[PDB]
């Protein structure tokens, strides 16, 4: 029953941008994957995200955090952690995974310096923002291509 | 805040459907089409939305306008209690996706958790006596 929703979700995924895999044979550990959006430094790079399912989920959260390196200031650009508030305390058991990665992939379309993951890469983003764009654009060809 | 409602009014409008009452865009009259291969095929459904001061943290208020026949909507009031409108809303939910989650519940009655014992008791003891009557209240309420 618990089974029978994260496979169904699977399905979805790839009937319907964003997709994912389970890891290992288990369907507890996924990866995702998120397309930069277009008109973004991330237009053109592919990132891979792992994605933890807890054992009450839906009514608990997937953990997500990005694998690919990424320069954003709501990501960290040395662990791939993130916060998102669809995954704390905007979740509900209504959503779905892939809500939550189409909210991530949303997110690298609007970067918020004033409450970051990144300290350094917000300081950057304020400091000198077309510098800002250029190593999201160059760790995008780098990194996610 | 109005900006949020006059962007789904319109996403929904671009099944399911809603449209402002009046002139007050906290109150939208919501429409559904009645599943096929169910009781409700054919039936057209008007509910009524209230959405609250501080949507979207608190979740609109619906109840069914038309009269129907369903263990999980009052037969007398059209009242509903769907967990997506209450302990499992979110803002990052909308006002489709409920109206959507309530198409659903057409297409599954659930007589072991009911809204109206009067309907689950029939569901559960004549069922057919259950599809009999749904289907006479599509017939005279909703088409």
């Amino acid at each position: 029953r618990e089974q029978a929703r994260l496979l169904k979700e699977l399905a979805d995924i790839q009937q319907l941008g964003v997709s994912a895999q389970i890891v290992g044979g288990d369907i507890h550990r996924w990866r995702g994957f998120i397309a930069g959006p277009l008109g973004t430094p991330y237009e053109g790079g592919h990132f891979t995200l792992d994605i933890v399912i807890p054992p009450d989920y839906p009514y608990n959260p997937p953990k997500m955090k990005f694998v690919t390196k990424i320069w954003h200031p709501n990501i960290s650009s040395q662990t791939g952690a993130i916060c998102l508030d669809i995954l704390k305390h905007e979740w509900s058991p209504a959503l779905t995974i892939r809500t939550a990665l189409l909210s991530i992939q949303a997110m690298l379309a609007d970067p918020v310096p004033t409450d970051p993951q990144d300290a350094e890469v917000a300081k950057m983003m304020i400091e000198n923002h077309p510098l800002f764009v250029q190593t999201a654009k160059l760790w995008t060809e780098t990194f996610a291509k």
